[PDB]
């Protein structure tokens, strides 16, 4: 991908903790958001390689890296209404289903194309998704938090597309829910024991039944029982079919 | 990429021919342009994964292919406003300076990203990039690693050399596309004519929308030499100079 030279960049204003997130622009052109990087150069680097290969329209997309000046950083497309975790949040109250089932779509396409590059995003959350134009959703940091790990993750560490699925359920409880916190005020020690009892989160009531019959499809205690994101990415189509 | 069933494609209205090109929708949801393929379909199929593994902003992107049944076909994200020379020539008298130079600081970006990733494009036209919301551009057709004068370097048309360099002269081309709201570049020239022309060190008039200082950039882009050509790399820094000058 492309260098891109500090003196490229403007910093506007800071919009993000971790590194840290600045709204900006390139070439006092393209507006961008800008990562900046404890955690090695180079593995913060191929973590920019691994995206910059990865062409979808529902996965987010780089400008390039600056490396020149430390510390150095990382160069995205601006989202225009960013994270989507807090975007359900702030327009709270104004989401059709429809609309939250589009979402949900997205993100779903996005990783059916992950899931095919054999890539495991491992950190699949609503904060990990992006909102651009129209309310087109895109997923963020797949080039590599107990609450949307599966049970073999959070017991024997076994991640795979399988695992990813489990997140993405978890995901479209987020949506639905309108940004909610999942297991909110529950410890990490109670979210597994919990889990492994059977425990999985409640309907959202702007999800019907069938949008909870998937996410129950998402939480399947085996793996191999749960869908992959490219079967998945149809029963959330025919959901939306059907009406 | 993802393998796309034909169940899912609604194709709407055709919008373009040369393979056909459809306005449709996949999964009844994404508005998407689909591109049916004589020629190789292991060719077709390459094309798209060449271009599933190249991700910039300024490059036109596929939600996948769909190869289950003939014709078979690429289904890319649909871009509102369609091919550039198209839009440029409907919209002509429309166009503000600043959007026409905004639109070849965004085919460049796209092409220093194929040409780091040592990608020759080798067909850089206006009628081979695409228009999308808040009209930017994106390049297309970038998938084929494998005519035209009219936007060949003399490196091209005398030995069929292509590099990088050899599509910079293309990009200059493409600039005098935009400036001029989609002209057809040496309109009244036969193809020798044109060899002519540029073999002297003649070059395309200067189009009333572009100042002195976008002609200058065309003008590096159309160095007899390749190796006098600006990279995209540095081109780029230059066409933002002179958005930044005013
Ligand atoms: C009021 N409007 C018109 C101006 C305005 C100002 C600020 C924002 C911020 C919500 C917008 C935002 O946060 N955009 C973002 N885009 C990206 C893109 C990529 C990444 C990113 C990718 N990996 N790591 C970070 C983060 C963001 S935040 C929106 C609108
Ligand atoms: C007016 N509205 C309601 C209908 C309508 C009809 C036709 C158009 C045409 C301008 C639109 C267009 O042609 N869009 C295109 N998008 C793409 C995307 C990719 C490719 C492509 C990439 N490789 N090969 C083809 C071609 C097109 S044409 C817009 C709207």
């Amino acid at each position: 991908g492309s260098v891109i030279d500090p003196s490229e960049l403007t910093f506007v204003q800071e919009i993000g903790s971790g590194g840290l997130v600045h709204l900006g622009y390139w070439l006092n052109k393209d507006k961008v958001a800008i990562k900046t990087i404890a955690m090695s150069e180079e593995d913060f680097i191929e973590e920019a390689e691994v995206m910059m290969k990865l062409s979808h329209p529902k996965l987010v997309q780089l400008y390039g890296v600056c490396l020149e000046q430390a510390p150095i950083c990382l160069v995205f497309e601006f989202m225009e209404h960013g994270c989507l975790s807090d975007y359900l949040r702030t327009q709270r109250g104004l989401f059709a289903a429809e609309t939250l089932l589009g979402m949900c779509l997205d993100v779903c396409e996005g990783m059916a194309y992950l899931e095919e590059a054999s890539v495991i995003h491992r950190d699949l959350a609503a904060r990990n998704c992006l909102v651009g134009e129209n309310q087109v959703i895109k997923v963020s940091d797949f080039g590599m938090p107990v609450k949307w790990a599966s049970p073999e993750v959070f017991s024997f560490s076994r991640y795979s597309s399988k695992s990813d699925v489990w997140s993405f359920g978890v995901l479209m409880w987020e949506v639905f829910s309108e940004g909610k916190i999942p297991y909110e005020n529950r410890s990490n020690s109670e979210v597994v024991e919990d889990i492994s009892t059977g425990f999985r989160l409640y309907k959202p009531r702007l999800a019907s039944t069938h949008v909870y019959q998937i996410m129950n499809h998402c939480w399947k205690e085996r793996p191999e029982d749960r869908p992959a994101f490219s079967r998945l990415l149809r029963q959330l189509a025919a959901i939306a079919a059907s009406g």
